[PDB]
């Protein structure tokens, strides 16, 4: 009855429900792009496949998309067990990079001197003495004493001298320098565009390949989102834009970015360098909160199970990080190198599945529902009122599921905002809405392919019966259990205005 | 916060039309005429209480006839027609005097008054000797016991005991009349819960088709069972409201509530049996537990007492009605105010006025949160639909919650969660329409149209009826948002469907 | 847990503490102005004596004051058991009254609905009022009242409406009939009254109050802050320590309550006239509102009028009256008041005792932990060590279930700040200032005790004297016994900055 | 207002301006056991030094302790700045092995402040450890390590019999499913906060910092959430024992911990703790919560507490004030043990006892006034809460004073 007493009552031997609510996004790479491995990842729990356009050609990514769709459609024979898989495009954005090593990695030692050059005669001759990068205007946005970080901020350089096309720096924090490492300038205002010419081509390619969502990198303000929106244009209007917050400016101007975006990713990787590492959790919990309040999907990302790249078991800190991300209210959790290049992609997915499910059984649901309700504005919207009514009814009868018949996903999205314990089975005939539904916590999208019935009454019963079988087959509920059913009152409607409390036949 | 809620209470902010709390009116010489009854219904009367502590069956049969005559005078228009319930108040185990010589003798402090059981003095009462009808009083009373007469106004202390008499000293003098009620706060009264007279009155109630029985002096669960048994099969649908008016009733309250259909906080006798200082504690306790259980609770007795003789109530009385509603009482009651008073109409209107202002002051969202949180998790589809509807109503500021119901069950389940929006209960059952007044916020509406073959057409007919009712009575306008609770498909006997729908 | 669950927990067989916290204010009149009766009323529980200057001469009230002080000082021989009694001056103010009945015939006449009633200003009819013609003392009534407006007579029981208009007369039609007596109060809710808040008579009364050394003033018909300032100015420098309690008896007073409360030392909810100026069904709204804001501001609030009306004629109160007193205490009123019940009723002693019993039971029904949580929540952050000590003591009293909170004060400031947060334990305020001892009754929970011992030279020794005095008081008054725990508040050297938690010796 | 709204209001650019309340326990090993290193680790923010007795001999561990105390007493020429440092013995693990019995008696001779008893399955095991310590080390604060399923189930009797608890997530994650560890952690920390007893979150909090100069995002999140859960101390195992960046690991925990307690809803936590506060006749307990209440009421710079046993300082800490708790004391084994409790920044008195007891108290108070003004807690004109005894030689603490800073 209090947060304190709630923690005191948390017990290990209380099994979670079988349904796992928070989405799992997996970065696809060499370790996981084969059709067979992709099949295993789907039944391991992968909901969204992220394609990182920071690397690889369009031919490479087109091939990955095909393999993802091949693996996904191999389960399409049984619509009851079929799990939709979303495809996400992660833009390169204004990245700053090395720089090919001379060719053995070079050792940077503390106190030593290192020069940065823009002369393209050194772009493949990087060593202990000289360094190249692809930022043309780095010598007009940086002053003496500035901090320069390379390779995930594991190496830091302090500028001593400045020139027309070079920089003399001292090795503050030193380590082994590799080729093509990420460069960060935490204090500098960056001249690089939000949507470059390459970004435009990649975004247009995403529309061509019918991707479900776009992860826009290094979004600093609302105008950056608007540019990405305009590039997608009319043809890609239904493609959701998830803004990645990875700079100080992004956190600072989060409100205007969230409003413009369809969702948010907490990009803790770059954010942990642009911003002091010990401030990251503040940024995470803040953004997750405002997203939960706004009812827009939020993704927690990067290094959640980092050590699982080499180990079949995560660390205790990693197990904690995933659980806490869920407890904070994250709609999706993400895996990068763990699934892209690691030695245990399948293990990393299964682990996130296990932890997330255990975490959502620890959610102080009734307090959370109260807080989310006092922030909910009063409107004349029948879907909004029905969603709230459905969630509270699900708490009242300890529902096995909340069945939502939706065309666009809106009714299912608004149910998810109030965080029910029971899984939300969203029945749809729209393949895209089924895939995009994975962005919201608790939504278990199921795809109906039966022809639409003239008599609307039995067209509803057809879809409801389908959701019943899905719940039974996937072990959410059984005969004699109670479920909530949401549907419109007549076809062609843009609203769900009817709630049902029905026993499972 | 509740404090800040109090600080923001505004006398100028107009209240929502439609008053939710039921008004129960005791019918007597001042209000039993058809003419007066019509005005009382129009003033806001929802239930008519007939007190069988006085009067004959012939007298009450005529009163019931007058109530239904006045009630059915508005029956020509089912849209504006307001159902009126009939309540039978049992005599119960009452201890009474004692016919005087019908004048009044004066009792003075310090004087000696002799209580006798000799029936030779049952019609010869005066300031010297006093007769009463409790044959075992000398066995349950001791020397030093305090004896109260006439609503606890006259107090006597026992000085000596006889086999059939008591010698007492008047400790609180006053004017003594005939047939006055006697209370023995310290004594263990052994009178039967249901007497032979009660049996004949209860059987009479069944014949007269009364909607509810106010069982007097209920001490325990078995007392309720006796009343239930007497009503039997023929009266199994009659609601039993247990009146709590003694210490044992408060002590064994939980089991009484479980065995009953509802509760009356009978402050009159209760304020005599226990210290008057404690009545508000018992009242707030009982209303709280009744709200929690979802069972009707009535606050009664002396709420506008001064209005028996004056056209305006006192400041304590105005406060009393308001706080009763704020406590969470489903119904408010008038006794002498409407039974024998000089301003019965003014009393009804005043309660209506105060009640409506009071529910506007209710912290609706906090009250709902507590009721939502205390709600028991069950597999019942109707209960889930009910609380879901109330949630929806707050979310969309619903004009009303329309409920189709046969037994009233679904309508009652909505009421227990205390929505701000009025509950329009559409039924074809006239009895459930009458019994619906026991629950706050339920505006019962009686559909007279025959049952259609097409089930969806039958539902639409009843729903469109409620829509017309709400518009006519000014609950909502065309284009407003209302909640509609019905069944989903024919056969099943539960309300499991909620629709959020615009007013045509 | 919740308020509802707290209601269900209320137990009638659960005895309250011996101490009764809310003050009882008794109006003194013919039924109670004798020395013999006044002694019994003090024993019954009277804390403040109200002298209604709406009636009586200066000689009359002086004798009443003399009688009050005689009865009070009859207990002075034992300073342990001595209970200070305050003297309040209730001003007449802008009252409008009739008008003596003709004398020929009966005392009261019968005004019948629909009949014509002429109101006159001609002093020839000053003592010849009847069914046909009625005199009142408002000389400007014809110039302010409008045709169609309504006039209320005798506690609003009688209502008339103006039909015609003359120079020194008004022709009215009886709307609500009834029995009309002599010198009855008259209300003009829908009119702009010329009468000043402080008339020439009020000034003489106020100055007379300073002369008689009254403790506080109940200013009648206060409409705005400027009225409070006029009262403050009349009391002047000699009466600057006299508390000004503003009585809210009209719509304007309710409307402009905030500026009034700020300028005042306290507030009376004058439901009598207020229940005539505004609709009677709105009174509880104004009552709970004013009490709430007074509790928030930490200023004393009095609920008054008709709390136990029936006890004027009967030895027992009605059920509505028992409820009214209990709810006023639960609302948060510092003081409850009796008028005709003690002034001229048949059972003034029984009425005082009843208010004592009900108030004590009501205090044991207070949900203290919720109330204390809210009073802190709305408490401004200082920047004042006295505030911090008061709060600490109150919560400390909760933690050890303290028998009392002992406060050494001179102005009363310390004790007031403690009562502001509403502890359950009684507050024993030890002082040598007799006036502050009397004024202390305006605050809930403060039991003022007057120390008669001479000021001991050593400040530390002076403290131990006054503290041990409070111990003996608590013992004798039955608040706590040997072995219990109490809280002590003192200063370090001659504001309150010191707190102690000590076992009762 | 609400917790959700509190999250939305969290600010990265709102600088933490207090001290660092939660303790840092560093496992001492080959990468840290030198006097030269230990001085830098104390400066970095180490409050407790852990010695794992699963390895090493009594001779090796004895040499380790002297270096800790040598490094610690190197600052002992300035009591105003002197950071006390406690010593803890972590056993190897039948409640105690024959080796444990010999190692425990060793710790008493070496004058350790704490004992981290391994594999605590029940309260009887805590009794068999308290027994070995005997009257010799009756002031040795026993911290029970919950490492298996039985420890979790029977946690209530263990917590009662113990002076504190360590959440040993390492071996616990092996016994129970790794996804259940966070549940066990939050439960045990919650109950420990309820019972007013120290709780330690340990193992792999900054695991990657053994070989890398900066931690991962998961590790940075783990430390912060540990503090937000309500942990009194966080621990470093291999990060300080055999790691390559032991100094960086300590400075990282100090940094995360400070940002974490600036994120804590300071009002909601206290209201809950105060709501569950047991009703007793204890004057010190009442004074403590009264002081915390007053501290929130005036935004006190600190809460100065004069204690001998540590109890009065502990009782203030159990109700989680935002203001630092400056505990002035003479018993050196109390100032060091004070690190087990969040918020208590201990200060050791070196001044001789005055005859004028009021002047004696006024000296210890002035001592704290100097300390807090120098360590950036409060300045001149600020308001602080002082908790002392009433009349000399009193049984306990019962007096609260609110006084401007000179
Ligand atoms: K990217
Ligand atoms: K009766
Ligand atoms: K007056
Ligand atoms: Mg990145
Ligand atoms: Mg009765
Ligand atoms: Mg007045």
């Amino acid at each position: 009855d209090t947060f304190l007493e709630h923690m005191c009552r948390l017990d290990i031997d209380s099994p979670p429900i079988t349904a796992r609510n928070t989405g799992i996004i997996c970065t696809i790479g060499p370790a996981s792009r084969s059709v067979e491995t992709l099949k295993e990842m789907i039944k391991s729990g992968m909901n969204v496949a992220r394609l990182n356009f920071s690397h690889g050609t369009h031919e490479y990514h087109a091939e990955t998309i095909k393999n993802v769709r091949t693996a996904t459609e191999s389960f399409a024979s049984d619509p009851i067990l079929y799990r939709p898989v979303a495809v996400a495009l992660d833009t390169k954005g204004p990245e700053i990079r090395t720089g090919l090593i001379k060719g053995a990695e070079v050792e940077l030692k503390k106190g030593a001197t290192l020069k940065i050059t823009l002369d393209n005669a050194y772009m493949e001759k990087c060593d202990e003495n000289i360094l190249w990068l692809d930022y043309k205007n780095i010598c007009k946005v940086v002053e003496v004493g500035s901090k320069i970080y390379v390779d995930d901020g594991l190496i830091s350089l302090q500028v001593k001298q400045k020139g027309a096309d070079f920089l003399v720096t001292e090795v503050e924090n030193g380590g082994s320098l590799g080729s093509k490492k990420g460069v960060n300038l935490p204090g500098a205002a960056v001249d690089l565009p939000a949507v470059s010419e390459k970004d435009i081509q990649d975004l247009k390619f995403g529309v061509e390949q019918d991707v479900d969502m776009v992860f826009a990198s290094f979004i600093r303000k609302a105008s950056d989102v608007h540019e990405v929106r305009k590039v997608l244009g009319e043809k890609g209007k239904n493609i959701k834009i998830i803004s990645k917050i990875e700079n100080h400016e992004g956190v600072r101007r989060f409100d205007e970015i969230l409003e413009a975006s369809d969702g948010i990713m907490v990009a803790r990787g770059d954010l942990g360098i642009e911003i002091p590492a010990e401030q990251v959790f503040l940024a995470q919990k803040m953004m997750i909160g405002r997203c939960n309040r706004a009812g827009k999907p939020v993704i927690c990302a990067t290094q959640m199970l980092e050590s699982m790249i080499k180990k079949p078991r995560p660390t205790r800190a990693e197990g904690s990080d995933v659980a806490n991300a869920v407890l904070d209210g994250a709609d999706c959790i993400m895996l990068s190198g763990e699934t892209a290049k690691g030695d245990y992609p399948l293990e990393a997915v299964r682990m996130q599945h296990l932890i997330a499910r255990e975490a959502e059984a620890a959610i102080y649901h009734l307090q959370l529902f109260e807080e989310l309700r006092r922030l909910a504005p009063i409107t004349s919207d029948p879907t909004e009122a029905t969603a709230v009514g459905a969630v509270e009814a699900s708490f009242k009868c300890c529902s096995g599921a909340i069945i939502v018949l939706t065309k666009s996903g809106r009714s299912a999205h608004q149910v998810a905002r109030y965080r029910p314990r029971a899984p939300i089975i969203a029945v749809t005939r729209n393949p895209q809405t089924a895939r995009q539904a994975h962005l919201y916590r608790g939504i278990f999208p199921v795809l109906c392919k039966d022809p639409v019935q003239e008599a609307w009454a039995e067209d509803v019963d057809l879809r409801v019966n389908f959701a019943m079988n899905v719940g039974k087959a996937r072990g959410f509920f059984k005969k004699g259990d109670v479920v909530i059913v949401l549907t419109g009152w007549r076809p062609g409607s843009g609203f769900t205005n009817t709630m049902r409390v029905v026993p499972v036949p």
